[PDB]
């Protein structure tokens, strides 16, 4: 079988083996970089049945060496468990991760971007999108909603890496670091349990404690997710949204001339922008299943190439071109099914603020560098600029 990755993920480039298997041969046998051989699925009509289907299982992947990029198998937590396991998580996080906390967030997040905004005009030009705006924007926010202290950045952004690391990092880093957040975590619990805030880990705590009950390992699993989701996941999309539009001009200009555009514009992010490296946690069969004219048998593992699906011409017309006025736009950038991401809601008021506001106040906001000279993340399982430096 290919091996799989086929090549590097260079910058926002999507190999064009993606298309031609889209068209060609939609499902293809790959070997991984570690556990067993795997499906590779690249259809958007494929990618929603992986997805969402009840025949396909994440508790499944511990029962076998999981398909996979990454050294060892992630704590997915929420994600790595199907019913009723999933389901006992999924309501305790919905329960607490509320809408209206969501929108109660909004000052705060405005607040921030505005912040972040005026230092760097203070600092003037050049600036760094990415250490000077999308890295601390994203980090204060969710910060500020897990109750993990902004300030212990300094400690824990350097283990996060290894919820993430495909080449560049050894199992015995990726055991050490995954510890280390678990237990700062599981530190951060004591704490919040005593003397609870209004974050979602006392939340959580509370309510497991009185209710829903959790283990404490459960906890500490579930809150560190939620913490690479709201740190990495979302400054990787920002920035590279914002490099997406630096290098489409034409629709920034669009953009700033329409600002009702942002709703549909932060979907059209999402769906273009190839965020996920290669694919999203494999899934197995409990049964046969066909897929495009390939039967994958009960016990046999299909990788989800995310980006790929919201590539597919059958479903986006123009699939390759970045328009932000799309209006059909059923992106599985946010996932599909029962694990849909539950974080949604926040990223996208992330999104639409972080925008907005540097569009509002930079009103000249331009790439430094030509696209050339930028320098990528490297190894790891979503794409990230390092810097984007700008002028303005
Ligand atoms: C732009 C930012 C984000 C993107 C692109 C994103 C994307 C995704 C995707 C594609 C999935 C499904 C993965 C799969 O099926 O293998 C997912 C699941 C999930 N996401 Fe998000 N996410 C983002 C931000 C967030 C935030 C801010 C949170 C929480 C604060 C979050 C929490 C979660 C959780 C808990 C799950 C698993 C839910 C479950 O298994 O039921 N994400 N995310
Ligand atoms: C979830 C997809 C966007 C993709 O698999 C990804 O970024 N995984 C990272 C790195 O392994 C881990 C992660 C990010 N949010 C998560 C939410 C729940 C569990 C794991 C994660």
């Amino acid at each position: 079988p290919l091996s799989y990755p086929f090549n590097e993920a260079v910058a926002l480039d999507v190999d064009p083996l993606y298309a031609k298997l889209r068209a060609e041969e939609p499902v293809v046998r790959v070997s991984c970089p570690f556990g067993e051989d795997a499906w590779l699925v690249t259809s958007h009509a494929d990618m929603k049945t992986i997805l969402a289907d009840p025949r396909f299982s994440r508790a499944l992947a511990a029962e076998h060496d999981e398909s996979r990029l990454t050294p060892l198998p992630i704590h997915t937590s929420i994600l790595g468990m199907d019913s009723p396991d999933h389901t006992r998580l999924r309501r305790l996080l919905a329960k607490v991760f509320t809408m209206r906390r969501v929108e109660l967030l909004r000052p705060r997040i405005e607040q921030e971007a505005d912040r972040l905004i005026d230092a760097l005009i203070a600092e003037g030009p050049p600036g760094d999108l990415m250490e000077g705006f999308a890295v601390p924007f994203a980090g204060t926010v969710v910060c500020d909603l897990l109750g993990v202290p902004f300030e212990d950045r300094e400690q824990f952004r350097g283990w996060l890496d290894a919820f993430s690391a495909t080449t560049v990092m050894t199992e015995e880093e990726i055991e050490a670091d995954t510890e280390r957040l678990h237990g700062y975590i599981a530190q951060l619990m004591v704490r919040r349990r005593a003397e609870p805030q209004d974050d979602l880990i006392s939340a959580m705590v509370k309510a497991s404690d009185e209710e829903e009950k959790l283990s404490e390992k459960e906890l500490v699993e579930l809150a560190s997710v939620l913490l690479i989701a709201g740190h990495e996941t979302v400054s990787s999309q920002l920035i590279d949204s914002l490099h997406v539009l630096f290098t489409h001009p034409e629709q920034l200009r669009l953009l700033k001339d329409r600002p009702e555009l942002m709703p549909g514009t932060v979907e059209e992010l999402m769906r273009f922008v190839p965020l996920i490296s290669h694919v999203t946690f494999a899934r197995y069969a409990t049964e046969d299943v066909e897929l495009s004219g390939t039967l994958v048998r009960a016990g046999e593992s299909v990788l989800p190439a995310i980006p790929s699906a919201n590539r597919d011409e059958s479903v986006f017309e123009n699939a390759d071109r970045f328009d932000l006025t799309r209006e059909h736009n059923p992106h599985l950038g946010f996932g599909y099914g029962i694990h849909r991401c539950l974080g949604a809601p926040l990223a996208r008021l992330e999104m639409q603020v972080a925008l907005d506001s540097l569009l509002r106040r930079l009103p000249e906001l331009r790439c430094a560098v030509p696209a050339e000279s930028l320098e990528w993340k490297d190894g790891m399982q979503v794409r990230s600029l390092l810097e984007l430096p700008v002028l303005w």
